[PDB]
DNA sequence: CCAGGGCTGATCGTGCAAAAGTCGTGCCAGCCGTCT
Protein backbone atom coordinates (compact mmCIF):
# COMPACT_ATOMS: atom_id res chain seq x y z
CA UNK A 1 0.00 0.00 0.00
CA UNK A 2 2.68 2.55 1.05
CA UNK A 3 4.86 3.38 -2.00
CA UNK A 4 8.29 1.98 -0.96
CA UNK A 5 11.33 4.22 -1.65
CA UNK A 6 12.74 2.75 -4.92
CA UNK A 7 14.47 4.17 -8.04
CA UNK A 8 12.20 3.78 -11.12
CA UNK A 9 13.09 7.11 -12.83
CA UNK A 10 10.35 6.80 -15.46
CA UNK A 11 10.11 9.34 -18.29
CA UNK A 12 10.17 7.20 -21.45
CA UNK A 13 6.36 7.58 -21.88
CA UNK A 14 6.25 3.78 -22.23
CA UNK A 15 7.61 2.87 -18.81
CA UNK A 16 4.82 5.11 -17.50
CA UNK A 17 2.28 2.90 -19.30
CA UNK A 18 3.88 -0.23 -17.84
CA UNK A 19 3.76 1.41 -14.40
CA UNK A 20 0.05 2.16 -14.78
CA UNK A 21 -0.55 -1.42 -15.92
CA UNK A 22 1.25 -2.93 -12.92
CA UNK A 23 -0.47 -0.47 -10.56
CA UNK A 24 -3.79 -1.80 -11.85
CA UNK A 25 -2.51 -5.29 -10.89
CA UNK A 26 -1.44 -4.09 -7.43
CA UNK A 27 -4.67 -5.09 -5.58
CA UNK A 28 -5.55 -8.25 -7.50
CA UNK A 29 -4.53 -11.67 -6.18
CA UNK A 30 -4.29 -13.28 -9.63
CA UNK A 31 -0.99 -14.79 -10.80
CA UNK A 32 1.24 -12.33 -12.66
CA UNK A 33 4.01 -12.86 -15.21
CA UNK A 34 6.78 -10.32 -15.82
CA UNK A 35 8.26 -10.56 -19.33
CA UNK A 36 11.53 -8.80 -20.11
CA UNK A 37 15.12 -9.28 -21.23
CA UNK A 38 18.51 -9.22 -19.51
CA UNK A 39 18.54 -6.68 -16.71
CA UNK A 40 15.66 -4.28 -17.45
CA UNK A 41 14.98 -3.90 -13.71
CA UNK A 42 12.21 -6.49 -13.43
CA UNK A 43 13.01 -6.97 -9.73
CA UNK A 44 11.96 -3.38 -9.04
CA UNK A 45 8.60 -3.99 -10.74
CA UNK A 46 8.09 -7.21 -8.79
CA UNK A 47 8.85 -5.45 -5.50
CA UNK A 48 6.48 -2.69 -6.59
CA UNK A 49 3.69 -5.23 -7.11
CA UNK A 50 4.27 -6.94 -3.78
CA UNK A 51 4.73 -3.73 -1.83
CA UNK A 52 1.63 -1.91 -3.15
CA UNK A 53 -0.71 -4.87 -2.64
CA UNK A 54 -3.20 -5.33 0.17
CA UNK A 55 -0.97 -8.08 1.60
CA UNK A 56 2.04 -5.73 1.55
CA UNK A 57 2.24 -6.06 5.34
CA UNK A 58 3.07 -9.71 4.71
CA UNK A 59 6.54 -11.10 4.05
CA UNK A 60 8.36 -10.84 0.74
CA UNK A 61 10.67 -13.85 0.48
CA UNK A 62 12.11 -14.34 -3.00
CA UNK A 63 13.47 -17.75 -3.98
CA UNK A 64 15.98 -18.38 -6.77
CA UNK A 65 14.53 -21.37 -8.63
CA UNK A 66 18.00 -22.15 -9.97
CA UNK A 67 19.39 -22.35 -6.43
CA UNK A 68 17.17 -25.07 -4.95
CA UNK A 69 18.81 -28.44 -4.39
CA UNK A 70 17.51 -31.47 -6.27
CA UNK A 71 17.31 -34.09 -3.52
CA UNK A 72 16.38 -31.66 -0.73
CA UNK A 73 13.54 -30.15 -2.80
CA UNK A 74 10.65 -31.53 -0.74
CA UNK A 75 11.97 -30.44 2.65
CA UNK A 76 13.15 -27.11 1.23
CA UNK A 77 9.72 -26.29 -0.20
CA UNK A 78 7.62 -27.68 2.66
CA UNK A 79 9.69 -28.23 5.80
CA UNK A 80 9.58 -30.92 8.47
CA UNK A 81 7.76 -30.43 11.80
CA UNK A 82 10.29 -32.89 13.30
CA UNK A 83 13.29 -31.02 14.76
CA UNK A 84 16.87 -31.58 13.54
CA UNK A 85 17.72 -33.14 16.96
CA UNK A 86 15.90 -35.46 19.43
CA UNK A 87 13.42 -33.60 21.71
CA UNK A 88 13.68 -30.49 19.48
CA UNK A 89 11.36 -27.57 20.46
CA UNK A 90 11.02 -26.20 16.88
CA UNK A 91 11.34 -27.12 13.16
CA UNK A 92 12.86 -25.52 10.01
CA UNK A 93 10.32 -23.63 7.81
CA UNK A 94 9.96 -24.55 4.10
CA UNK A 95 9.90 -21.96 1.27
CA UNK A 96 6.08 -22.28 1.24
CA UNK A 97 4.28 -21.22 4.48
CA UNK A 98 7.18 -18.75 5.04
CA UNK A 99 5.34 -16.89 2.21
CA UNK A 100 1.76 -17.24 3.53
CA UNK A 101 0.28 -13.80 4.14
CA UNK A 102 2.43 -12.27 1.42
CA UNK A 103 3.67 -12.71 -2.11
CA UNK A 104 6.24 -15.23 -3.32
CA UNK A 105 8.63 -13.99 -6.00
CA UNK A 106 10.03 -16.51 -8.49
CA UNK A 107 12.99 -15.81 -10.77
CA UNK A 108 14.72 -17.74 -13.56
CA UNK A 109 11.51 -19.64 -14.23
CA UNK A 110 12.83 -21.09 -17.49
CA UNK A 111 15.92 -22.69 -15.93
CA UNK A 112 13.87 -24.35 -13.19
CA UNK A 113 14.52 -28.12 -13.33
CA UNK A 114 11.77 -30.57 -14.20
CA UNK A 115 11.65 -31.76 -10.59
CA UNK A 116 10.96 -28.18 -9.46
CA UNK A 117 8.42 -27.78 -12.28
CA UNK A 118 6.38 -30.86 -11.38
CA UNK A 119 6.62 -30.36 -7.61
CA UNK A 120 5.56 -26.71 -7.86
CA UNK A 121 2.72 -27.43 -10.28
CA UNK A 122 0.95 -29.77 -7.84
CA UNK A 123 1.18 -27.50 -4.80
CA UNK A 124 -0.28 -24.35 -6.36
CA UNK A 125 -3.39 -25.83 -7.97
CA UNK A 126 -4.72 -27.25 -4.70
CA UNK A 127 -2.58 -25.95 -1.84
CA UNK A 128 -2.98 -28.22 1.19
CA UNK A 129 0.78 -28.67 1.47
CA UNK A 130 1.89 -31.32 3.97
CA UNK A 131 5.33 -31.45 5.56
CA UNK A 132 7.23 -34.73 5.42
CA UNK A 133 5.82 -36.85 8.21
CA UNK A 134 2.33 -36.71 9.64
CA UNK A 135 -0.98 -36.67 7.79
CA UNK A 136 -2.19 -33.14 8.54
CA UNK A 137 -2.79 -30.95 5.47
CA UNK A 138 -2.18 -27.22 5.95
CA UNK A 139 -4.04 -24.77 3.71
CA UNK A 140 -2.03 -21.79 2.43
CA UNK A 141 -2.86 -18.44 0.80
CA UNK A 142 0.07 -17.13 -1.26
CA UNK A 143 0.27 -14.69 -4.18
CA UNK A 144 2.60 -15.72 -7.01
CA UNK A 145 4.48 -13.22 -9.19
CA UNK A 146 7.26 -14.38 -11.51
CA UNK A 147 9.74 -12.80 -13.93
CA UNK A 148 11.74 -14.37 -16.76
CA UNK A 149 13.81 -13.37 -19.78
CA UNK A 150 13.80 -16.51 -21.94
CA UNK A 151 11.07 -17.59 -24.35
CA UNK A 152 8.83 -20.06 -22.55
CA UNK A 153 6.72 -20.75 -25.70
CA UNK A 154 9.93 -22.03 -27.28
CA UNK A 155 10.71 -23.90 -24.06
CA UNK A 156 7.29 -25.56 -24.35
CA UNK A 157 7.93 -26.39 -28.01
CA UNK A 158 11.17 -28.17 -27.10
CA UNK A 159 9.34 -29.70 -24.14
CA UNK A 160 12.06 -28.73 -21.66
CA UNK A 161 9.37 -26.73 -19.83
CA UNK A 162 5.95 -28.15 -18.97
CA UNK A 163 3.18 -26.11 -20.57
CA UNK A 164 0.57 -26.96 -17.93
CA UNK A 165 2.03 -24.94 -15.05
CA UNK A 166 2.68 -22.15 -17.53
CA UNK A 167 -0.98 -22.11 -18.56
CA UNK A 168 -2.09 -22.15 -14.92
CA UNK A 169 0.39 -19.35 -14.09
CA UNK A 170 -0.13 -17.15 -17.18
CA UNK A 171 -3.29 -15.27 -16.22
CA UNK A 172 -1.72 -12.00 -17.41
CA UNK A 173 1.76 -10.86 -18.44
CA UNK A 174 3.38 -7.45 -18.23
CA UNK A 175 5.72 -6.42 -21.05
CA UNK A 176 8.86 -4.44 -20.24
CA UNK A 177 10.26 -2.20 -23.00
CA UNK A 178 14.02 -2.42 -23.58
CA UNK A 179 16.25 0.59 -22.97
CA UNK A 180 16.72 1.00 -26.72
CA UNK A 181 12.93 1.18 -27.02
CA UNK A 182 12.80 3.82 -24.27
CA UNK A 183 15.59 5.89 -25.91
CA UNK A 184 14.61 9.07 -23.99
CA UNK A 185 15.61 8.48 -20.35
CA UNK A 186 19.29 7.84 -21.08
CA UNK A 187 20.41 11.32 -19.96
CA UNK A 188 18.72 11.08 -16.57
CA UNK A 189 19.94 7.56 -15.81
CA UNK A 190 23.43 8.52 -16.99
CA UNK A 191 23.43 11.51 -14.66
CA UNK A 192 21.97 9.67 -11.65
CA UNK A 193 24.48 6.84 -12.07
CA UNK A 194 27.31 9.36 -12.34
CA UNK A 195 26.16 11.20 -9.21
CA UNK A 196 26.07 7.93 -7.26
CA UNK A 197 29.53 7.09 -8.59
CA UNK A 198 30.77 10.50 -7.46
CA UNK A 199 30.10 9.60 -3.83
CA UNK A 200 31.21 5.98 -4.27
CA UNK A 201 34.69 6.94 -5.52
CA UNK A 202 34.63 10.08 -3.31
CA UNK A 203 35.20 12.25 -6.38
CA UNK A 204 34.58 15.91 -5.46
CA UNK A 205 32.42 17.11 -8.35
CA UNK A 206 30.68 15.99 -11.53
CA UNK A 207 32.52 17.56 -14.50
CA UNK A 208 29.75 17.40 -17.11
CA UNK A 209 28.90 15.61 -20.34
CA UNK A 210 30.32 16.46 -23.75
CA UNK A 211 28.29 16.47 -26.95
CA UNK A 212 30.50 13.76 -28.45
CA UNK A 213 29.87 11.52 -25.42
CA UNK A 214 26.14 12.17 -25.66
CA UNK A 215 26.17 11.32 -29.36
CA UNK A 216 28.08 8.08 -28.88
CA UNK A 217 26.07 6.59 -26.03
CA UNK A 218 22.82 7.68 -27.68
CA UNK A 219 23.81 6.23 -31.07
CA UNK A 220 24.16 2.64 -29.90
CA UNK A 221 22.04 -0.40 -30.69
CA UNK A 222 22.11 -1.18 -26.94
CA UNK A 223 21.89 -4.99 -26.83
CA UNK A 224 22.86 -4.42 -23.22
CA UNK A 225 20.20 -3.26 -20.80
CA UNK A 226 20.06 -0.53 -18.15
CA UNK A 227 22.67 -2.32 -15.99
CA UNK A 228 25.00 -2.54 -19.03
CA UNK A 229 24.48 1.24 -19.47
CA UNK A 230 25.12 1.65 -15.71
CA UNK A 231 28.47 -0.22 -15.97
CA UNK A 232 29.38 1.84 -19.09
CA UNK A 233 29.01 5.14 -17.19
CA UNK A 234 30.91 3.57 -14.27
CA UNK A 235 33.92 2.75 -16.44
CA UNK A 236 34.12 6.07 -18.27
CA UNK A 237 33.71 8.32 -15.23
CA UNK A 238 36.59 6.59 -13.44
CA UNK A 239 38.87 6.48 -16.49
CA UNK A 240 38.25 10.21 -16.99
CA UNK A 241 39.94 11.37 -13.80
CA UNK A 242 39.38 14.11 -11.21
CA UNK A 243 36.79 16.23 -13.09
CA UNK A 244 39.19 19.07 -13.91
CA UNK A 245 37.79 18.93 -17.47
CA UNK A 246 34.37 17.84 -18.78
CA UNK A 247 33.94 14.12 -19.41
CA UNK A 248 34.89 13.36 -23.00
CA UNK A 249 35.65 9.67 -23.59
CA UNK A 250 33.19 6.77 -23.44
CA UNK A 251 34.46 3.19 -23.74
CA UNK A 252 31.56 1.04 -24.90
CA UNK A 253 33.22 -2.33 -24.22
CA UNK A 254 36.39 -2.82 -22.15
CA UNK A 255 37.58 -5.69 -24.35
CA UNK A 256 39.22 -4.09 -27.40
CA UNK A 257 42.97 -4.59 -27.17
CA UNK A 258 44.30 -1.20 -28.34
C1' DC B 1 15.29 9.50 35.84
C1' DC B 2 13.30 6.15 32.34
C1' DA B 3 13.81 3.20 28.19
C1' DG B 4 16.84 0.51 24.63
C1' DG B 5 20.69 -2.57 23.59
C1' DG B 6 24.25 -6.05 24.78
C1' DC B 7 25.84 -10.08 27.02
C1' DT B 8 26.34 -13.79 29.84
C1' DG B 9 24.80 -17.82 31.80
C1' DA B 10 20.68 -20.95 32.69
C1' DT B 11 17.92 -24.32 30.33
C1' DC B 12 16.59 -27.95 27.36
C1' DG B 13 17.30 -32.67 26.23
C1' DT B 14 16.75 -40.98 27.87
C1' DG B 15 17.14 -42.43 21.04
C1' DC B 16 19.91 -44.33 16.39
C1' DA B 17 22.21 -47.53 14.57
C1' DA B 18 25.92 -50.92 13.84
C1' DA B 19 27.75 -55.16 15.12
C1' DA B 20 27.90 -58.98 18.08
C1' DG B 21 25.05 -62.41 19.60
C1' DT B 22 21.34 -65.65 19.83
C1' DC B 23 17.65 -68.36 17.73
C1' DG B 24 15.75 -72.38 15.12
C1' DT B 25 16.49 -76.06 11.89
C1' DG B 26 19.10 -78.97 8.65
C1' DC B 27 23.27 -82.11 7.32
C1' DC B 28 26.42 -85.56 8.42
C1' DA B 29 29.24 -88.74 11.31
C1' DG B 30 29.79 -92.22 14.90
C1' DC B 31 27.95 -95.68 18.19
C1' DC B 32 24.33 -98.91 19.41
C1' DG B 33 20.03 -102.31 18.92
C1' DT B 34 18.40 -106.21 16.21
C1' DC B 35 17.39 -109.72 12.49
C1' DT B 36 19.26 -112.53 9.29
N1 LIG C 1 14.24 2.32 -13.39
C1 LIG C 1 15.40 1.94 -12.79
N2 LIG C 1 15.90 2.64 -11.75
C2 LIG C 1 17.05 2.28 -11.14
N3 LIG C 1 17.78 1.21 -11.51
C3 LIG C 1 17.39 0.42 -12.54
C4 LIG C 1 16.15 0.76 -13.25
N4 LIG C 1 16.00 -0.17 -14.21
C5 LIG C 1 17.05 -1.02 -14.13
N5 LIG C 1 17.88 -0.67 -13.13
C6 LIG C 1 19.12 -1.40 -12.77
O1 LIG C 1 19.22 -2.54 -13.62
C7 LIG C 1 19.40 -3.74 -12.86
C8 LIG C 1 18.46 -4.83 -13.35
O2 LIG C 1 18.53 -5.93 -12.46
P1 LIG C 1 17.52 -7.19 -12.55
O3 LIG C 1 16.10 -6.68 -12.58
O4 LIG C 1 17.94 -8.19 -11.51
O5 LIG C 1 17.84 -7.84 -13.99
P2 LIG C 1 17.21 -9.27 -14.38
O6 LIG C 1 15.73 -9.04 -14.19
O7 LIG C 1 17.64 -9.51 -15.80
O8 LIG C 1 17.82 -10.22 -13.37
C9 LIG C 1 19.15 -3.40 -11.41
O9 LIG C 1 20.26 -3.81 -10.61
C10 LIG C 1 19.00 -1.89 -11.35
O10 LIG C 1 20.05 -1.33 -10.55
Amino acid sequence: MAEYKDNLLGEANSFLEVLEQVSHLAPLDKPVLIIGERGTGKELIASRLHYLSSRWQGPFISLNCAALNENLLDSELFGHEAGAFTGAQKRHPGRFERADGGTLFLDELATAPMMVQEKLLRVIEYGELERVGGSQPLQVNVRLVCATNADLPAMVNEGTFRADLLDRLAFDVVQLPPLRERESDIMLMAEYFAIQMCREIKLPLFPGFTERARETLLNYRWPGNIRELKNVVERSVYRHGTSDYPLDDIIIDPFKRR
